[PDB]
């Protein structure tokens, strides 16, 4: 009764697994702690929902870390490893290495203040290499779904991170679900409902890296119209190319006479198109977000114009011109 596994802490599982505890849970169900007896190791086991939908996700999820773990290359592991899988009372269960907090929880220890620029500029580098690795052709895995809380530290004093939640994630070309991204973290082509490319993770990773650093989302939409006014406060009104070619245009901007276009105004006020620069919510010459890096050390001008410059070719209107992994990770930024 119920789409979820009941689970006791203490139970051992085919004689192997000694549920300690629940770590976990999503739209897919529920993810447990337990000690791997046989192996003497803990391990993250996801427990997928008994319902179709939930199911079929899941064993894409296998499909495309199966594929990603056949690959000869370090970049591999910035990806969760899936450990195993099997059947278990009915429930498709997924044995993953046991990570620490997603970057949510570290921001939450902040009290939302956010982290270092150093530590920022470290999560930048391995994202720009896991998102590098996604883009090999053989893979072309688009994720769908990148959020702080879909980036996991491997241990709670290192910087070392790895994505995890490949269950909405789908290939280049791919048309599946009728809605895809967290609504912070979505690109202007999918609000937009146009075709979409591994461009909208490298969006989503631009929006991620901003709030990492000031500590709140650089985007927070309540909903899509919302998410669009939002962007066009810091970004201006998107190219007329990409507007003139957009089936859902006209859900948040109309074209003029002249052939330019503007906001619609909402059935009912946002800051003026452009206006809310990434400049000042970064605080480049300012002492950084709210002020509190002041004179820190790492923290200067020269360091805040290299990260501000990175992120704004991240959140590119045009999905062709958006800087791609690879040169991401030549950028002025991450030089050592
Ligand atoms: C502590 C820990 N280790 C993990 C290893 C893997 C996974 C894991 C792996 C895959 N493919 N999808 C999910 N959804 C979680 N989740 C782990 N968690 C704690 C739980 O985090 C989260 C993060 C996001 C959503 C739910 N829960």
């Amino acid at each position: 009764r119920g789409s979820h596994m009941i689970v006791k802490n203490g139970e051992k599982w085919m004689d192997r697994y000694e549920i300690d505890s629940l770590i976990g849970k999503g739209s897919f169900g529920q993810v447990v702690k337990a000690y791997d007896r046989v192996e003497q190791e803990w391990v993250a086991i996801k427990i997928i929902k008994n319902k179709k939908a939930f199911l079929n996700q899941a064993q894409i999820e296998v499909r495309l870390l199966e594929l990603m773990n056949k690959h000869d290359t370090e970049m591999k592991y910035y990806i969760v490893h899936l450990k195993r899988h099997f059947m278990f009372r009915n429930h498709l269960c997924l044995v993953f290495e046991m990570l620490s907090y997603n970057l949510y929880d570290l921001l939450r220890n902040t009290n939302f203040r956010g982290v270092s620029l150093n530590l920022t500029r470290k999560f930048a580098q391995q994202m720009c290499t896991a998102l590098l690795f996604l883009a090999t052709p053989e893979l072309s895995i688009i994720h769908c779904d990148l959020k702080p809380e879909n980036i996991l530290l491997c241990n709670p004093k290192r910087s070392a991170i790895k994505i995890v939640d490949f269950g909405s994630s789908c290939q280049l070309g791919q048309r599946i679900y009728q809605y895809i991204q967290s609504r912070f973290y979505r690109s202007p082509e999918v609000l937009l409902g146009m075709p979409y490319d591994l461009a909208i993770d490298m969006w989503s990773l631009g929006c991620i890296l901003v709030e990492m650093h000031t500590g709140e989302p650089l985007f927070s939409g309540a909903n899509e119209v919302d998410q669009m006014n939002k962007i066009v406060e810091v970004l201006g009104i998107p190219p007329a190319h990409i507007l003139d070619q957009a089936p859902k245009a006209r859900k948040f901007f109309e074209k003029l006479p002249d052939g330019t276009w503007n906001l619609k105004k909402t059935k009912d006020e946002y800051k003026p198109p452009g206006t809310r620069k990434l400049h000042n919510i970064l605080g480049v010459e300012t002492g950084g977000p709210g002020g509190r890096r002041a004179g820190e050390s790492g923290h200067t001008v020269a360091d805040y114009l290299k990260f501000k410059d990175l992120i704004l070719r991240m959140l590119d209107y045009d999905p062709k011109t958006r800087i791609q992994p690879y040169y991401a990770l030549q950028h002025s930024f991450f030089k050592k």
